[PDB]
Parts: structure tokens; C-alpha cells; sequence
């Protein structure tokens, strides 16, 4: 920023430009120096092995590597854990002494890898309680304990949840296919000249920002130990069907709601910016806790610098205050997200903030944004790349466009 | 090639207009779980069985060659009719020459008689497959023949293959590339390896 505070992209540049390169082969790390002139004489290697965020082993090895040379580092016999989960190895190079340009403890390079994984073969504990379905003309209602879920039969969306008598939502949980456009999506360098190839112009012409959901199907069933709700929706613009969404919600005896989503995208509409859900939660909590890539904002084509771990930040750090407001704050590769009493599990991307995608789209300056009631949560199965080879022509590479035609993802929403 | 399936779950429910069967299986070798498969079968009033499959693959096992189903059908029909890429054999990294259309061939053209027997005969990008009275719909790859994968693996020469009873059908959600930059080192590019960790696909099996 003009006051010399960093954008989140500065950390991506730091990692890609590091002077040490690392390879892992079994138990050996190979450290290669990209210095031309100096020996590594102010460097030590911290390693750590963790299992789904919880630490298991650590260590430090002093680096002694000639300019353009290699050093092999053998790790001690790693622990075999009983429990299920992915093991991660993380190395960081730390400078123990101050320089002319850095403080003591400056981290100059890092790298992360997956080691062994144990898949969970334990079937969930069978609960005695059965959730109760009630059916009016307007609604399906599911009660279990103090918990309640309500699905509106005209819209076919989850419209409210209660814990006790405390309502949890301010807006229903609905599909989302759009983002507040980034500067690379707008694709303008001269304010007098408009490109029709720009992502935002293609999305606007096709009607993605205006598409209205039509309900196709909405039904409810009692199984032995669960309630199943099944919905389908079509998004249309002027006769043309752009997207179809088929969902199942399965509410079991433990109180966990499992959501399964299957989406079809017309092959001739421009590829959507995202495929996910959004809602506005009634509460405002101080912290956000997640297990996945961080701690900084990261996108599918800018995530090499983020590391998988357990992160905890205050809510205001989950928003990036770009001077011209846009989509911001995404965290990728997430397995678990905790916010107040809510927990979401899956394999997803999310952003969480006090500003809707709509408010970010209609406001031209950050100082004119005002916090909305509650918190806006965007949970995505899939998200387009952000580009940036330049900003005045389309620049998202084809491997980061959402061009597969069929998409599938699942979440579990529960109360921790 | 040795992994044994262990049953985790198998339950049945009557819905308003359908029956739902739900299964889970773990494939193991010496304590280590290699794959987990969760399936639903939903049999409705029109007689269509809808099958939904979700697979997890351990990150540290080598990427599998395919993710799909197989069975041996009792009947032997003369023709195979499909809507998808053809008419020749095509694989995920060798399909640029095949065109999407409606193809009809005799069963013996669905097998490629390579002198040293191997996996052969795959057709990709398929939306519909008709064989005798059966129809399968989805978005899948298939091969159909009189030889099991096991017989093709254990036999060294094509002239020693013998037709089995009925027909062997392999239906795949996903299939690895075949390589061929050379034949004496690994040569399948990373975009054609099955490295995603989680896989999902669905079929409808019905009688036409």
C-alpha cells in the first residue's frame, strides 16, 4: 500500500524468489543454494512434522552449503501415529543473527510436503434419537433436541435454523455463481476504452449477475435414522438455462446436516467465477479458526506460498482492504472451519466478512464500505483463478477456468 | 492387484417412490487402507437404477490405473451401440482423433488383438451405451469383451486367449493415460494421472 503495508501477493513473491530450493526423497531433504557468492553462514533449518494441525516432532539442523552447492539432511525416524489423518512435513530457513537489513530470527525460505496418510475407516457412533419431520404447505420443519431447521417449499432453500429460540440466519442458504469483479476481470487500462473479451463484460452479457432461480423439485423423506430433503433449481436468463443445481440435505441423529451438491453448467455460457453457497449468519464472533491453507488470503492460482496448518485470526484479518473493493479474503484447501458455535467440514474454499458480494461490487472506494448486520459466509466447491499476466486482456490460464461442465462437492454443517 | 474389500456398512430404506441401498467398503493390504468406496443405489418406479459412487484414495499409495465398476453379464449380443467418442479405441491421452457421434459395431470390433494381450478397447466420453436389453447413461468410459482383466494379465500371447461365458463390462468414472514418450521409463504426464485424492461419478442402469 502507499503507506508501505504489504498486500497478500508480496508473500507469494517472497516464496517464489527464495534463495534455497528443497527436494524430499523418503527421509532425506536435499537443500540447494541459489547464492552465487556467499556460503550459508547465518542460516539454520527448522523442521516440523504435524498430523492435521497437531505437532508430533521437530528439530533444527545448521545449514552448511557452498554457493550453488547441495546438502543432504537425514531426518530422524518419524513417529507412526495410530489415528487417521494426513502427516505434513514443514521446513523453514531462519537467520539466527541480525544483518544490516534484517532482525534476528528472520525467515528467508520455506517448503511443505505431504507424508503418510491413514484413511478413516471408523463408522460414526449410532445415536438413539430420530429427528422429527413436520410438513405444512409453506415449509418442511425438522426438530431434534433444541435444534430446528426450516426449508421454505416455494423457494426450496434452507430459510432458518434455531438453537434454543435463537435464530441463526438473516438470509437463506442459496447457490452462488458470481464474484465481485477483480481488476483483472474488468480488464481496462484506459477509462475511455471497453474490451468485450473482458471476463466481467462476458459475465454481464450472459446474465450471470441477473440470473433468477426457478424451483424444479422439493421433497422430504423419513429414513430409519435421518431426514432427507431433495431440491433442484434452474438459473435462467431470457429463456436460456445457464446452471442446474441438485442438492440433498441429510439431517441425522447426532445433529449434523450433510449437504451434497451437483451442478451442471451450459457449455456455451462463459465459465462461471465460482460454484458454491452463501448465507448471512445472524451472529458476529471475534475469531475465525480453520484447518487448511493460510494464514494469508490465497487463490487457486496463487497458493504456493500458503502452508496447510491450523490457523486462528481475528475476523478483521479475514478481509483485505484493497483501495478499490473486490472479491478478497479467500482461503483454499480447507478441511474444517469454526466460527462461533458453527463448524463446517469438507474440502472447500471460503471467505468470511461483514460485506456482501453486492456491496463490494457497487462501491468504488474502501472508505465508503459499511459493515452489514451479521457475517457473510461464502463456501465454494470451486473457484476460478485471478490472472495477472496483465490487467487489460483476459489472463487466467485454461487449467484455472471452471470448464468441466459437471461439478460435485459436499459439506457437513454442525454445532460444536 | 491383491487388495481385499471389507464391508463397512450396508442398509436399505423405503422412500415415497423408491428404494435406497447404501454401502461402504475399504480395500486393504496388510493393515493399510488403500481405497474407500461409498455407493448409493436408488431404484425408482420406472425401473431405472441410479448408482452414485464416491471414492477416496490414500495420498501415499501410487495413483490407481482406473476408478470404476465391473461385472460379467450372462448374455452375448452381436452389436454394441454407443453415443460418445469413436469409432476406434481411445484413451484420455489419445482421444484427439475420435469424434463424438452415434456408433454401432459388432462385439468383436470392440477388442483390439494386440499380440501381447493387455488392457484394450476403451471408449471415452460416452453418454449412453446399449448392449442387448441393457442401457447405461452417465459420463463415463467403457470397454466390453469376452476376456476378463485377469485372463489378459496371465496370458502372454493372443492365440492362447479363450472366450469366457457371457460378456465382461468395465465402466469407469476415470482412467489413467497410457504414456508412450518411451516404453522403458514412466512416461504418463501428470495431467493424466489420477492424483486428485477424491472422485465422484454416477450411472443409470435400465432396460430398454
Amino acid at each position: 500500500f502507499a503507506d508501505r503495508t504489504p498486500h497478500p501477493a508480496l508473500t507469494e513473491a517472497k516464496h517464489q524468489q527464495q534463495f534455497f530450493q528443497f527436494r524430499l526423497s523418503g527421509q532425506t531433504i536435499e537443500v540447494t543454494s541459489e547464492y552465487l557468492f556467499r556460503h550459508s553462514d547465518n542460516e539454520l533449518l527448522h523442521w516440523m512434522v504435524a498430523l492435521d494441525g497437531k505437532p508430533l516432532a521437530s528439530g533444527e539442523v545448521p545449514l552448511d552449503v557452498a554457493p550453488q552447492g547441495k546438502q543432504l539432511i537425514e531426518l530422524p525416524e518419524l513417529p507412526q501415529p495410530e489415528s487417521a489423518g494426513q502427516l505434513w512435513l514443514t521446513v523453514r530457513v531462519v537467520q539466527p543473527n541480525a544483518t544490516a537489513w534484517s532482525e534476528a530470527g528472520h525467515i528467508s525460505a520455506w517448503q511443505q510436503w505431504r507424508l503418510a496418510e491413514n484413511l478413516s475407516v471408523t463408522l460414526p457412533a449410532a445415536s438413539h434419537a430420530i429427528p422429527h419431520l413436520t410438513t405444512s404447505e409453506m415449509d418442511f420443519c425438522i426438530e431434534l433436541g433444541n435444534k430446528r431447521w426450516q426449508f421454505n417449499r416455494q423457494s426450496g432453500f434452507l430459510s432458518q435454523m434455531w438453537i434454543g429460540d435463537k435464530k441463526q440466519l438473516l438470509t437463506p442458504l442459496r447457490d452462488q455463481f458470481t464474484r465481485a469483479p477483480l481488476d483483472n476481470d474488468i480488464g481496462v487500462s484506459e477509462a475511455t476504452r471497453i474490451d468485450p473479451n473482458a471476463w466481467v463484460e462476458r459475465w454481464k452479457a450472459a446474465g450471470h449477475y441477473q440470473a433468477e432461480a426457478a424451483l424444479l423439485q422439493c421433497t422430504a423423506d423419513t429414513l430409519a435414522d435421518a431426514v432427507l430433503i431433495t431440491t433442484a433449481h434452474a438459473w435462467q436468463h431470457q429463456g436460456k438455462t445457464l446452471f442446474i443445481s441438485r442438492k440433498t440435505y441429510r439431517i441425522d441423529g447426532s445433529g449434523q446436516m450433510a449437504i451434497t451438491v451437483d451442478v451442471e453448467v451450459a457449455s456455451d455460457t462463459p465459465h462461471p467465477a465460482r460454484i458454491g453457497l452463501n448465507c448471512q449468519l445472524a451472529q458476529v464472533a471475534e475469531r475465525v479458526n480453520w484447518l487448511g491453507l493460510g494464514p494469508q488470503e490465497n487463490y487457486p492460482d496463487r497458493l504456493t506460498a500458503a502452508c496447510f496448518d491450523r490457523w486462528d485470526l481475528p475476523l478483521s484479518d479475514m478481509y483485505t482492504p484493497y483501495v478499490f473493493p473486490s472479491e478478497n479474503g479467500l482461503r483454499c484447501g480447507t478441511r474444517e472451519l469454526n466460527y462461533g458455535p458453527h463448524q463446517w467440514r469438507g474440502d472447500f474454499q471460503f471467505n468470511i466478512s461483514r460485506y456482501s458480494q453486492q456491496q463490494l461490487m457497487e462501491t468504488s472506494h474502501r472508505h465508503l464500505l459499511h459493515a452489514e448486520e451479521g457475517t457473510w459466509l461464502n463456501i465454494d466447491g470451486f473457484h476460478m483463478g485471478i490472472g495477472g499476466d496483465d490487467s487489460w486482456s483476459p489472463s487466467v490460464s485454461a487449467e484455472f477456468q471452471l470448464s468441466a461442465g459437471r461439478y460435485h462437492y459436499q459439506l457437513v454443517w454442525c454445532q460444536k
